[PDB]
């Protein structure tokens, strides 16, 4: 997703 820092790298 675009402008998402999630945790699942």
């Amino acid at each position: 997703r675009p402008g998402v820092l999630s945790s699942r790298q």
